[PDB]
C-alpha cells in the first residue's frame, strides 16, 4: 500500500504545515502537524477542556464506531517550544492520503497549553519519529508510520514541503519525479529517538563550503533553522544591519535587506536554502526590523534542521532495519 496528502502551510510565514487525517468511523477530518521531531498523535477532542478550545475541530470519540478507550492509558508531552498537552487515549481507524491503519492510538486530549489553543489552524500533531518517544503510559504506543511499515510497498515516508506553497506528505514510494538530480542517502542514529543524522558542513551564500560534522534532527514541526552559534554568526555577518537581540529573542535583520543563501551538506551533496527562506518578516506588525529564520541552538541542545532547510529539499525518511535519511534538491 502507499498514501499522499497535501500538506498546507497554516500562515503566510510557513509557521507550521496542516495535512488532512481521517479518524474514525464514519471519517472525522482534522487538520494535524505532521512532527518528525516526535512520538504522538493527538488530536483536539470532545474531552479537551472547553475554555481551552478555540475554533479547531474536534474529534468525538463517542460518534466513531470504531473508536476505543485504551482502559487506564494516559499521555502527557511537553515540546520544544514550551508546549504541552495531555490526555487519555483511543484506538481508532487512522487514514492519511488513502493510507489506513486500522487501531491507530489517538490520543484524545484533555488540556492543551495557551499556543495550542491560540492556533485555531492546528486540530492536533502526528507524530513521525521514533515510537520510543512516545508518551503513553503505562505502555507505550506505535506511531502511524510504524503501524502502517509492514503493509507499505517500501518502508517509508518522505516530506515535500513548500515555500508558501503546498507540499505533499507520502507513504510507501519515492515519487522520483518531485526531485531533480539524486537523492542523497546519509546514516541516521536512533539513541535519541529522532531522525539523528550529521550534515557534512555549510556554506553561506556564494561563500566556500566549510567542511564540519553538524550533528542535528530532521524535524518538519519545528519553523526554523537552529545551528551552532559560530555558524549563525557567519551567516548573519553577511548581512548588513543584522544583530542578535536578546529583546526579541534572536537574529533580527532590516526587513530591505537582500539575504544570502545557505548551504548544508549531505555526504558530498548539498542543498541550498534561498536566502528568501530565511525571511520570517516583521518582528511585530508594522516594524522595519524582520526576524531570522537561521537562529542559535545553543541552549536547546539539539541542533534542528526545521522546515525552513526540509523545504529546500526532497527529504526521504526511510524506516528499514537501518534507518537513513535521503536528501534532494528539486
Amino acid at each position: 500500500s502507499t498514501g499522499s496528502a497535501t500538506t498546507t502551510p497554516i500562515d503566510s510565514l510557513d509557521d507550521a504545515y496542516i495535512t488532512p487525517v481521517q479518524i474514525g468511523t464514519p471519517a472525522q477530518t482534522l487538520n494535524l502537524d505532521f512532527d518528525t521531531g516526535s512520538s504522538d498523535l493527538w488530536v483536539f477532542s470532545s474531552e479537551t477542556t472547553a475554555s481551552e478550545v478555540d475554533g479547531q475541530t474536534i474529534y468525538t470519540p463517542s460518534k466513531s464506531t470504531t473508536a476505543k478507550l485504551l482502559s487506564g492509558a494516559t499521555w502527557s508531552i511537553s515540546y520544544g517550544d514550551g508546549s504541552s498537552s495531555s490526555g487519555d487515549v483511543y484506538t481508532d481507524t487512522v487514514s492519511v492520503g488513502g493510507l489506513t491503519v486500522t487501531g491507530q492510538a489517538v490520543e484524545s486530549a484533555k488540556k492543551v497549553s495557551s499556543s495550542f489553543t491560540e492556533d485555531s489552524t492546528i486540530d492536533g500533531l502526528l507524530g513521525l519519529a521514533f515510537s520510543t518517544l512516545n508518551t503513553v503510559s503505562p505502555t507505550q504506543q506505535k506511531t502511524f508510520f510504524d503501524n502502517a511499515k509492514a503493509s507499505l510497498d517500501s518502508p517509508v515516508f518522505t516530506a515535500d514541503l513548500g515555500y508558501h506553497a503546498p507540499g505533499t506528505y507520502n507513504f510507501g514510494f519515492i515519487d522520483t519525479t518531485a526531485y531533480t538530480g539524486s537523492i542523497t542517502y546519509t546514516a541516521v542514529s536512533t539513541k535519541q529517538g529522532f531522525w539523528e543524522w550529521t550534515s557534512t558542513g555549510y556554506a553561506v551564500g556564494s561563500g566556500t563550503f566549510k567542511s564540519t560534522s553538524i550533528d542535528g534532527i530532521a524535524d518538519t514541526g519545528t519553523t526554523l533553522l537552529y545551528l551552532p552559534a559560530t555558524v549563525v554568526s557567519a551567516y548573519w555577518a553577511q548581512v548588513s544591519g543584522a544583530k542578535s537581540s536578546s529583546s526579541v529573542g534572536g537574529y533580527v535583520f532590516p526587513c530591505s535587506a537582500t539575504l544570502p543563501s545557505f548551504t548544508f551538506g549531505v555526504g558530498s551533496a548539498r542543498i541550498v536554502i534561498p536566502g528568501d527562506y530565511i525571511d520570517f518578516g516583521p518582528i511585530s506588525t508594522g516594524s522595519s526590523s524582520c526576524f531570522g529564520g537561521i537562529q542559535s541552538s545553543a541552549g536547546i541542545g539539539i541542533n534542528i534542521f526545521g522546515d525552513v532547510a526540509l523545504k529546500a529539499a526532497f527529504v526521504v525518511f526511510n524506516g528499514a532495519t537501518t534507518p537513513t535519511l535521503g536528501f534532494a534538491s528539486k
